[PDB]
């Protein structure tokens, strides 16, 4: 009866998202899909006990099965250690996975006709790809010479570059780098994303300023395009072009959306996440780690565990947490699984669940944050929204009807 | 009798803005104000004829007289070298001026109650200043090996060597960048001076959680300069200074109503995408608190100038160019304690906002309310009709006194 799903590496998480995650599987995934699930408990109470081995095991499993779906997890800080009696302030589970699997992170917001966009003209989502987190910075305490050097590993002559001669007083200095392989893995991930979506791709740099550094990004993309993708792109009526960041900002805002934007100097936490957080649309933002093979993906919600809401849930208070970015972690993983397995039944299910989600909201049934995008952050009434469990139920009902009406 | 405006440095420019700049002086400035006008022609052909000496002299004149008002200018590229048969690709005049004067550029959008904002909650303008990557040393790493950054103090008692990266698999790129304390101090002074001038609070944003040393130094110097030199001046005006992590600042700004100064350590391209470039001012604030260079945030508007050249009707927004004059004249009035000039510069800003708020505007403003496809010929005024309208309204405002 159920749809064959195939091999999927699941990762359980923490707090409010963990609550939502189970509701998704129980009400939206499992009644219709039978999966070869390879579940890992990346909850903090199990990550500490297993000495963050569950995190390492989860990562190797995604490499093996090619499809990973991750719940949001608590990234440990000093204050969290007192709450769980933590044996160590462990690494970020996402940092660990990214270091193991590699690849480019692509962000995408979920668009609904009745939910205003920051730029009203955006009817189709904009997808942003990006690799200062690698920088080595320090204080210069007084006069002296700061130099940056390259020492070949083969014993040949080191090359010296003067950064600055501080004649009077001190200041600050830093060194940054990028590996050709990382730039190549980013070009491949971006060209494959544009083909898998049927949208054009743009790369933005400041190669007029950082002529060598950014010039290398522009040349690598172009080299990979012309030799491995130009024909495949031209046979989909789409394209690839390099843009200076200034022209790209303006172009993006005058656009209708529906393009891929490979952004070199990009701070996703700020330019996407913080803007989304301030706009009140974090619950509608998705993230997908796309490895250079074109086979390995790890899909997740761009947001965190939603701690504030989880506390109200513990304190017996009613919550209205948006589950869409969480559902879309599942739908994006299942869509990629279907692509690999040539599974038309699974490809349809992933498509139908995304549509039910968009359609329910468009029909007037939504969580508090979505109601706030319409009415204004402080202007929501209880009658404007459905709570966490109420919304999941409405999605469930609409998913049933939609799947029954599709046979014909 | 006309107002005695005093010493003002003016820089004439290029293409569409040159046409607007001359209309502003003839129609809005010269009928009410007399100036001891130090006028420099930064038109591309004059910069070429003088080997860019006019640009350096204009900057020297701003330093001497403290007030500069600048028209947009062509920055030569390959296509411009050919178009004007230039002796060489002359450097940006703005770069030359900024290099000679020093200081921080603050951008500010002009708000009208009938004109939609990107974030509707912003009912008051946000003033943004960036620290100004351009003094970096970047290179290509040909293959495996170590990239290290070293500091050697002048005495020679020490040497610290930091690993940037040990390239183990192939090549890539690397770069080194720096900031002198003086440059950070100057940025703090301009920022505190801007906040004191507007009577608005100031926020410094950095990524000090990641660049703990590099950005922590910006955080430390701003706090130290504030505590010793500005804290009492801020308390007297009931304003405040605070540091913010960039992530929190962006979220906070999105939820804000505006009316603050934002010193950014990491707008006009956002204004261009939005279709509001003609409503954005730009002001270079020197750390001395005496020298100011005011201009529109936009360029010469070449696309519109080609239309004007071909007889075709143009609807170029002149407000940002007007606000370059009002801002410079208001600073001149403050340095000289000239109530009449202060009154004039403020009234010209009010007239501008009132005219737009009464439904008399340019195509870009009409497109902001309605959207460019739905814009009908009658929804907007052309450059010249709009300038005449502002002129009529200015005469009335000034007559009612
Ligand atoms: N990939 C991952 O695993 C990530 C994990 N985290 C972790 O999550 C924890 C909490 O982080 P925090 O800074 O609060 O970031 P969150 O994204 O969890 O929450 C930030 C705020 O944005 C709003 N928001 C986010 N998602 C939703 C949603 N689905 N529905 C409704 N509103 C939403 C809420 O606003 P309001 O409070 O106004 O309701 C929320 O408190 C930390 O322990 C952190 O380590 C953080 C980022 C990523
Ligand atoms: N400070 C300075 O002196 C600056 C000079 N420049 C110079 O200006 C020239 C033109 O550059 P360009 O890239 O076109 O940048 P511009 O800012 O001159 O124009 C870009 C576009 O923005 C819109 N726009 C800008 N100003 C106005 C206005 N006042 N009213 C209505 N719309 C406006 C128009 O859009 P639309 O086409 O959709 O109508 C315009 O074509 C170049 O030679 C460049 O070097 C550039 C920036 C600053
Ligand atoms: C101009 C410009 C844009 C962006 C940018 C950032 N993040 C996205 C996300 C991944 N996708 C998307 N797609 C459609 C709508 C939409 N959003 C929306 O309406 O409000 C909320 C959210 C975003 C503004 C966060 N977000 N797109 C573009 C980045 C730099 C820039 F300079
Ligand atoms: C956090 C954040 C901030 C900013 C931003 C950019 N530029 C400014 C300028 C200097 N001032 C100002 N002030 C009030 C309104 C306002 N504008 C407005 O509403 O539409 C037109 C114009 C600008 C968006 C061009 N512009 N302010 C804020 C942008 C995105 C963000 F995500």
């Amino acid at each position: 009866k159920k749809i064959s799903g195939g091999s999927v590496v699941e990762m359980q998480g923490d707090e409010m998202t963990r609550i939502i995650w189970e509701l998704i599987k129980e009400k939206l995934i499992f009644p219709y899909v039978e999966l070869d699930l390879h579940s890992y408990d990346l909850g903090i109470e199990n990550r500490d006990a297993t000495n963050d081995q569950v995190t390492k095991d989860a990562a190797e499993a995604i490499k093996k099965h090619n499809v990973g779906v991750k719940c949001a997890t608590i990234t440990p800080d000093e204050k969290r250690v007192e709450e769980f009696k933590l044996k160590q302030m462990w690494k970020s589970p996402n940092g660990t996975i990214r270091n193991i699997l590699g690849g480019t992170v692509f962000r995408e917001a979920i668009i609904c006709k009745n939910i205003p966009r920051l730029v009203s003209g955006w009817v189709k989502p904009i997808i942003i790809g990006h690799h200062q987190y690698r920088a080595t910075d320090f204080v210069v305490p007084g006069p002296g010479k700061v130099e940056i050097t390259y020492t070949p590993s083969d014993g040949t002559q080191k090359v010296t570059y003067l950064v600055h001669n501080f004649e009077e007083g001190g200041g600050v200095a830093m060194g940054m780098y990028n590996q050709d392989k990382s730039i190549e893995d980013f070009a491949h991930s971006s060209f494959q994303m544009a083909l898998s979506k049927g949208w054009p791709l743009y790369l933005s740099t400041k190669n007029t300023i950082l002529k060598k550094y950014d010039g290398r990004f522009k040349d690598i993309f172009q080299e990979i395009y012309d030799k491995q993708y130009k024909s495949q792109f031209e046979a989909q009526k789409i394209w690839y072009e390099h843009r200076l960041i200034d022209d790209m900002v303006a172009q993006a805002m005058k656009s209708e959306g529906g393009f891929i934007w490979a952004c070199k100097n990009y701070d996703g936490d700020v330019q996407s996440d913080s803007v989304a957080q301030g706009y009140g649309s974090l619950g509608m933002m998705t993230s997908v780690l796309v490895c250079p093979d074109g086979k390995t993906v790890e899909a997740e919600a761009a947001h965190g565990t939603v701690t504030r809401h989880y506390r109200m849930y513990q304190k017996g208070q009613e919550t209205s947490t948006n589950p869409i970015a969480s559902i879309f972690a599942w739908t994006r993983g299942l869509a990629h699984r279907a692509k690999l397995d040539n599974n038309k039944e699974l490809a349809f299910f992933a498509n139908a669940l995304e549509e039910v989600s968009i359609e329910t909201i468009e029909a007037g049934f939504m969580t508090k944050d979505l109601a706030a995008c319409i009415k204004g952050l402080p202007n929501v009434q209880r009658s404007d929204y459905l709570n966490t469990f109420e919304f999941m139920d409405k999605l469930g009902e609409n998913l049933k009807i939609k799947l029954a009406q599709a046979k014909l």
